């Protein structure tokens, strides 16, 4: 069973997404206890040219907001930006608000995406964030407010929210304290998106659950050192190697140290020539230790 | 913008997943009313040899099994075959059981797998059902049992339930009529999976998404009419193309017709030279053309 990118189970998400519009604009919005949170630039009057959110807000007018689940219809009893977010007090409590918590995702982690469309849950899946903020998902008009959620141990962590699309088509959001992901704007402004910096660590489990596969045509029975490794990565895009520890079991599972697994990177990331891995082209960091590690053996 | 391989939302399914054990076995079940249906393979005294379903079922005793929800047990009260699924009526009706209905997937057809580990949902992930009737998931020891399923306009429709890996990796299910997809026996068996056909249609709704995503390295000075590749695609493992018609809205915003792709396809399957196409090496056709219409510009 090869390496594909797979998503937690939805449910308990899915009750907690409502319908958002204001004006000619509809988008998606989550609801938990009395309050709805859903991007601010709901609220603009033209979000195609610069919008100045604080007289969006000055005019602003509360009964022009409609906000539902299904038949239920939530009234709108406050709203105020917590940074890019706009979050709406409302007059009911969301019968179905899972027992959660709020963090922010880091470079190189995964986490889930529940696609929603016009307050309607479409479609789940995985995603990693890369180095610049930015996550390479599938977004269409209408998906704004788009949630990003990861279960950890039975706690369920609501992380991402999404907000636009950046030129180059990477997918720009905010975690729950509204801070943008990467520091982008909500705006339609030129923003770019930079270099992005590919994760050493993914990249190993990578490699790791290829050979689990069944492929080891890029093993080379050298191995280079973790610092030889580290140095070569701050001058070749890609991020420096916390320790070995991380993939323990996955060594003792294959017998390759992590060591011959950077020796076959710096080779690979010259090309794989007329080859691939995992059926890809060229090194993925989509996947992470930790990812590889339940998918292979499941004990997570 | 982007294509990815998504899944629909799992909310109706989780309710209904159970584990089901019988002897050293472990898997699970789907509990829909006061019926548990699961691989009937769960029976088997000894899954390394030739198992015998008859005698299996003659020396069965329900007090044997263990179906539970959480930590929840619930009482078997009787256990017929029904085809290769095994059936058990229980105690108690699933309070959670979604309205749905059942019925069969068709090669080339896309449809979401929840995919659970000894009674509890791990993961949810799209597949798309081979020619030989056998499906790329990514099961491991332990989720045999688990569950397809595909919503439609609202309606949910079971259609596949997980039972084996063939030696080549495919993976082999049955649907809830009972019949495995592909007629493949549920044995420790070294059966092969027989040539796969490629889906012509999912392949060119995936070379029109790498378009709208942005390559086209691929795409030539060229045109293959749609009668003529039809006829090469008879010799070379791939499906034949009813019409174009699906394409309009593709072919209308890349500006590729149809038959230019067609022509891509042929003079692909001889390998990429190196290169990519959404970041494989070879031709996917995992998408269906109203899949991927869906994600390009929006539905």
């Amino acid at each position: 069973s090869g390496l594909r990118k797979m998503a937690q189970p939805s449910g308990l998400v899915e009750p907690c997404i409502v319908r958002v519009s204001y004006g000619n604009n509809v988008l998606n919005g989550l609801w938990l206890g009395d309050e709805v949170i859903c991007p601010r630039h709901v609220i603009a009057s033209d979000t195609t040219r610069v919008i100045n959110y604080e007289n969006e807000m000055s005019s602003v007018r509360l009964h022009n907001f409609s906000v539902s689940k299904n038949n239920v219809f939530l009234g709108v009893v406050s709203a105020r930006y917590k940074g890019v977010n706009l979050v709406l007090k409302v007059n009911q409590v969301n019968p179905n608000t899972p027992e959660h918590k709020f963090k922010s995702i880091k470079a190189g982690e995964s986490f889930n995406i529940l696609a929603c469309y016009e307050g309607c849950p479409g479609s789940v899946y995985g995603v990693n964030m890369r180095s610049q903020g930015t996550i390479k998902g599938s977004f269409i008009a209408g998906t704004c407010g788009s949630v990003g959620y990861v279960l950890e141990n039975g706690i369920l962590y609501f992380v991402y929210m999404h907000h636009l699309e950046l030129g180059n088509g990477s997918h720009v959001g905010s975690n729950f304290e509204g801070e943008m992901y990467g520091g982008y704007e909500d705006q339609p402004s030129m923003q770019l998106e930079g270099t992005n910096v590919m994760s050493s660590d993914n990249v190993v489990a990578f490699l790791y659950a290829a050979l689990i596969n069944g492929e080891r045509w890029f093993v080379t029975n050298t191995s280079m050192s973790l610092e030889s490794y580290n140095t070569w990565a701050k001058t070749n895009s890609f991020t420096e190697l916390s320790s070995t520890d991380a993939f323990s079991m996955l060594a003792a599972k294959t017998g390759q140290s992590v060591e011959k697994l950077l020796d076959s990177i710096v080779r690979l990331n010259k090309g794989f020539g007329g080859r691939t891995i995992l059926s890809y082209g060229s090194l993925c960091d989509e996947f992470t230790p930790t990812e590889v590690i339940r998918q292979m053996y499941g004990v997570n």
